[PDB]
């Protein structure tokens, strides 16, 4: 049977014409996570609360609905469920939901739980602002410079999980094939040898772009950079760097800038010129820490999303409050970017930032700017008090050490 | 016929037992480099000769000879003439080599020179050491707590050039096979879908790993880090962890720490203890930047070893002065790591450091430490006089801009 309970109370947002439309009263289903999840999430569910309430004065509130993925789904749905099926129909037609982060086994030959719950739900975005919240410690010299949010590339890159073991009787297959009906001589070593697959395609490189640029214009953003290795993988990288040119001058009235290869698109609403341009990615992990006030919105393959989102987070103090989100045509699943730290898990004591920022996203894209605008606040407000959790407090001197649950106060305190 | 002319005085380094036996006069091919190589090489060449000539006494001496690669051996051979045969033959046959930055065409479906160089000569070590000179100007608070070394695997990975264009016959064809043949559900669009193959195999990680702990021994060196997204990628960039530490256990007494999963290796030479540890790459390139101290020895595939060696560069404000050696079993070449920046090309203008940087590399490599040391203490005088070329002036408050050449003898005049 499930273990889910439908909230008594509440209703489902629906999906008319590409817009969402969300009650006063939506459900919106919650996987806890792993490990942290236990101390971030309930510190999530009240800074949420805490802001919806807030904005609109009892109007409206969240049904929060449990749902199961990871190790707890083990425990509620027995041995072998590490993601139950209805997991995926409820983030479907829910339309909206969250999650803390989750453990996925070793040893049992189960791939990522996070690119699962990804790739089944085909949400194809993986969308990872990154700013600077003045007072964080940080380890570069003018963090502020940093305001960009990267577009990465969900559903194809060697994420795919194509790949065949060495010396498997697969993997033998696959370079026999290659080697003799290709003709492919460049596998230095043709023996004991893993193969991994990386496919990139024009609908899955021009869906990506196309919300890239549609939020630049959004948002009113001055540039979208695609960044690329298109030097070395011609056909892979390069052709992800030329669909999304391409995307820009057929869709959006890109021309060319010079004698190019930049191109400007017209906002449509403001009537501000959009650069769209290019860099290679070794170059662009230089550029963000040397010329971060040139960069805007990225649009990136998987694996080069997954390096820039973190090497940014970084920058800015935020690896324990980086948010989050995953969006495709249907639903969106919004997530803590940090792992399960279970050596920490139970004692109310890491960072919830990182939750609920993407929570602060899941608002925003619910259409409740006003709540997500007080959890804005609220952070930057807590932070600049220096009264924040020891990840914080360990860089920085004379600041107030706060729990998990202290600082989610905190951020409530300063709406 | 050829154009090299073999240097009248000088002999060729010749190679028994895997170590290199140089004479007092050898002959050194160097490839000038387009582009700036026009500025770099020289200031090179004049600041070897003057660390060679104060180091030694006169006693020894190179004699340069110049051979060819990229936009300078069209001209020098003809139309079509970007990689001559004779250039691999001749660098195999004299050992060491070193090289300016390389023109590669576009358009005309040439693959990188640079990574021709290294696949037809089997350098399977790419090697780019990155410490911070006093004096530079860095983003970053502290760059003096970055000192590494990468020892970059350079055969395999999706650096192979293993790839075919969306929509061309082998594409397809490929993913018939794949599909098929192999039973592959994951490729998310197969239509109008490039596709490229990433091998990674047990001689391929083992050679390149045991060279990253031969020198962390011969270098008194703290750690070996194995960095890879094997979470992800199981049997490529996963078998790359799993080969490495297993080829500490086999080959240099790796013991457990603990309960795993680092291991210790004793220094033979001094006793002390190499920690064997492994981080996963999208943590590193925040670990670099939060904890670099931690670090030391990286050893890693093709593709993370590029990001991570530029992203290392960019913290240290090396940019421009980083330096690079690619190794092989029986010869070397060193490298300038920058491009050609043709805008600058002939304005006697650009830093020099990197190519003189990877000259330092190959005194060492040749065993001539003193004329190296040489080289490294001029480096430090000239950064830390501010006495420096326009990439690092313009960072800097009162400092005294010198050109390409200038600098040059600035280093000369520290030593
Ligand atoms: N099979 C699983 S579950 C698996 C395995 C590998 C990687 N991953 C994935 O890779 C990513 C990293 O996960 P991981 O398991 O390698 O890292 P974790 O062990 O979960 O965390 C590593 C460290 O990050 C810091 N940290 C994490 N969350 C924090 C917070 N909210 N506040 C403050 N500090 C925090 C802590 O550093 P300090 O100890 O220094 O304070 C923690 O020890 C995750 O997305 C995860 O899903 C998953
Ligand atoms: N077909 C070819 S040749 C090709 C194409 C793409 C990439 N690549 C490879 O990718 C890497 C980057 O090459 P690229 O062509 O994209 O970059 P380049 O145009 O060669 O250089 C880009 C910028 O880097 C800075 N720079 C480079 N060398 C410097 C030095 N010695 N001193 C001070 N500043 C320096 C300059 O920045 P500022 O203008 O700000 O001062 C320069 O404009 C190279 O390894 C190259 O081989 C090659
Ligand atoms: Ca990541
Ligand atoms: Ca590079």
């Amino acid at each position: 049977e499930s273990k889910v309970v439908v909230p008594a109370q509440g209703k489902k947002i629906t999906l008319q014409n590409g817009k969402l439309n969300v009650p006063e009263n939506p459900i919106i289903p919650y996987i806890e996570g792993d490990g942290i999840g236990v101390d971030v999430t309930p510190a999530m569910l009240k800074v949420v609360d805490a802001a919806v309430e807030k904005a609109y004065k009892g109007e409206r509130k969240i049904s929060w609905m449990e749902i199961y993925t990871g190790e707890k789904s083990t425990q509620v749905y027995g041995q072998d469920v590490w993601l139950p099926a209805e997991t995926l129909d409820l983030i479907r037609e829910y339309r909206v939901a969250i999650k803390g982060p989750l453990t996925t086994p070793v040893g049992g030959g189960i791939r990522s739980l996070n690119v699962a719950l990804r790739q089944e739900l085909d949400l194809y975005i993986c969308l990872r602002p990154v700013r600077y919240y003045q007072g964080t410690p940080s380890p570069v010299k003018h963090p502020e410079l940093t305001d960009m949010v990267i577009f990465r590339e969900n559903s194809e890159d060697i994420y795919a999980g194509i790949e065949w073991k060495a010396d498997s009787a697969d993997a033998e297959k696959v370079i026999k094939f290659l080697r003799e009906e290709m003709g492919v001589k460049k596998i230095r070593f043709p023996e004991h040898c893993g193969i991994g697959i990386k496919p990139c395609s024009e609908e899955g490189t021009k869906r990506l772009v196309r919300a890239a640029i549609e939020y630049a214009i959004a948002n009113d953003r001055d540039s979208v950079t695609l960044v690329h290795k298109g030097n070395i993988m011609k056909f892979t990288e390069g052709a992800f760097k030329d669909w999304g040119y391409q995307l820009a001058r057929e869709e959006f009235g890109g021309e060319l800038i010079d004698g190019g290869p930049w191109l400007k698109v017209k906002n449509p609403n403001t009537g501000k010129e959009i650069v769209i341009k290019d860099v290679i990615a070794d170059a662009f992990l230089q550029q963000i820490l040397l010329r971060p006030a040139e960069y805007d919105v990225i649009a990136c393959m998987n694996l080069n999303g997954d390096y820039i989102s973190d090497a940014l987070a970084a920058q800015v103090g935020g690896i324990g409050i980086a948010p989050g989100a995953n969006i495709g045509d249907e639903c969106a699943l919004f997530e803590a970017t940090h792992g399960t730290a279970p050596k920490y898990a139970g004692q109310d004591k890491v960072n919830p930032g990182s939750i609920i920022l993407s929570a602060e996203m899941m608002l925003r894209h619910m259409g409740w700017t006003e709540a997500a605008d007080l959890i804005v606040k609220g952070m930057e407000g807590a932070i600049n008090a220096k009264t924040v959790t020891y990840d914080f407090e360990r860089l920085m001197d004379g600041a107030k050490l706060l729990k998990c649950s202290e600082f989610g106060d905190a951020i409530i305190e300063n709406m």
